[PDB]
């Protein structure tokens, strides 16, 4: 939701598990094109910046869907970011 | 159809899959060089605009196949303009 | 032959093994400079497309070339696609 | 099968022989590069992605394959996800 | 502030880490599409120069954030360019 | 309103984001060829000169659609001419 | 010779490797500055009509050179439209 | 805590109990995959810089929960890096 | 100085650092605006006419400053030309 | 200091001890995002000319930090560089 | 010398070692940005070409120390194309 | 010879000693730089493609001193390519 936008220079740079989250968002927010193109970028912080660069087209429930992709996978960092 | 008349500011600024469009129009609304001409664009809303250059000239049938591509590629964003 | 034309977009989003089809096309086909340029694409169908615009140089006996090294690659793809 | 589709995710994050899989798919379904990339993965779920990379070009029959080498290999992870 | 206007061509050749600067700027004194514009020149020169073909809208505010983001970003580059 | 007349001279010099208005003027100030002649000029003081061309046949309402463009796209802008 | 001239309209649709020619054209037959303008078109048909544009000015043996150049790179392409 | 953070080269080049603390950690702060590619790397340093690759996203409570885990394992190395 | 204008020719044709020289002279001898038409040229050449096009203001001091920036950018071109 | 730019061709090909002085630099030198993209290249020679990418934003002491972390570690090759 | 504008083509499509040049010619032929313009572009003829593009500025004694470099970079292609 | 480039299609799919032909090539016609590029390859089919990237630059010598390595290696391949 909001929460990926609001956070958003927070969540490229700390975010480490981007795999997971790919496969989380595989088929219905994501096409194997994309999954292709992010899964090629060399660090980190460059997979985030290009799946972010994917979000204009979404909506809230996209969004949601990967806030809850979020939670599952680090629990600790969306605690972070809220607190 | 007039749908992408109607949501053309917003269309431009936010679809992030162009190449899969253009791969759909090519052959029946799309010439050659009017792929490449849209495929040497840097960024996404350059290409949009570069392809929204070519509308004048469709019928209501090209845009239906217009937006028949843009329903089976970003279907929330779709949802999204007509909610 | 014009198989590869009538499904040009199917070809572009599934073909797999790409550098097996640039070596059987090295040398009669592609010159030194584009198989580098194909190689230079991150993602299987970025090089697809960039292999797909040089085709229109190509007469009958190169398209008939590249078809019989995709049913040397893959047969499973092209009999997908026939039926 | 559309199981493979269905399954993805939780194959690549649960499947623990790879190799037993590669070997059951080596020549009708994977040429030699392909088994080799797989073989030079470090991780399991890095091989099963290698793996799953693969599947866009493949057919019914292909994936029926792997589905009787899955229900060989690993009898209660199929049993598991179907229920 | 006037720094950036005093120290432009300086600020042009020798900033290194361009796509934080990016990621602190925008959404406030960047918009989506010239975020993209920025990202897509190929050097560091041409980044800085895109970036600073923005600037004749920019109040003191907006110079004064980025010039906080170079702070954070490069603080011996800041120190040098002051000395 | 009057504003885009009171800070023509300003408004031509600055404005940075200029197919942003243009794509808002779109159909309801700006014609089909008129918008071709606005983008056909080379840097952003002769798009702005172009556009403000069109401006001796408007009225007060398309000047206060061209402002609330404005606001939208750099507020900063509006806000420093303001003051 | 004459072929370039009687096939024009083809040529600039189907030469897809002109840098290679370029290259061959370049001291003799192209000066520095026309090869710059050349190069910096955007796409294939508009990098054949720039060079196109230079060819009023040429002989006999300038054709003559472009058609060695052309057979050298495209054998298939000559074949095919003097076929 | 912040002590991970202070000796971080130093903890880099002399831990040799990797596989007790990853144990430790299993589970709470590490998943089943980073566990694996941790596991996977060659020599103790380089599965030390593995593991302090997921630590950006890490919160005050698993330093904690790791700066425990090197007490319990090496009581002489934490007393060597305070003093 | 008088150099600028006894090379006049040479320096059009032969000068191949264009952008630095324009961040040199920015805001002392050239505007905005003349940066910006400079920079929108095609090829170096181009660049180098529109340069020389906005001379006949200049007093001596501002070719000494332009000679000054040639000699920081190309110190064996102002050595060949005066040799 | 000066020396690392004095010798700079030779030190990028044959520095084979990078990640310990990336441990060495880490934190003050550099961020964290170009630890990654410097740990993301194939060979040594990669790895030093992307570190060296970094160097235009240094000033005296941050080379000076290089260079002590080279007598660290290489002792041998600064005498041989010296010598 | 006049020998790298003699085998300029066949200089273009040959040099495999590009990064060596470019080291052996930083900081007294090339400034950084050119290094940089050059280090980015996707194959070793579009390098060389990109390259090329510099010369004309060039004196004898920068074409003398390219040819230096490529004697001791490919001594084996300078002499096939002497002889 | 031309041996190496009547087989190259088989020579990349069937040669499986490579660190032995670089041992053997090493200093004479491989760079230390070359060297490591082509052992940073996956596979065997990648190492060879990045072997035969660099032979552009080779005269029949190399190809003669390549050949002979070959034969050292695996006589029954050559025998088997040759009949």
């Amino acid at each position: 939701l909001h929460f990926i936008d609001q956070h958003r220079a927070a969540l490229i740079a700390r975010v480490t598990n981007v795999e997971w989250l790919l496969d989380a968002l595989y088929g219905k927010v994501l096409t194997d094109e994309q999954y292709q193109a992010v899964r090629a970028e060399p660090t980190n912080p460059s997979k985030m910046r290009k799946l972010f660069s994917f979000t204009p087209a979404w909506n809230w429930t996209c969004k949601d869907l990967l806030l809850q992709a979020l939670r599952e996978s680090q629990s600790y960092l969306v605690e972070d970011l809220e607190r």
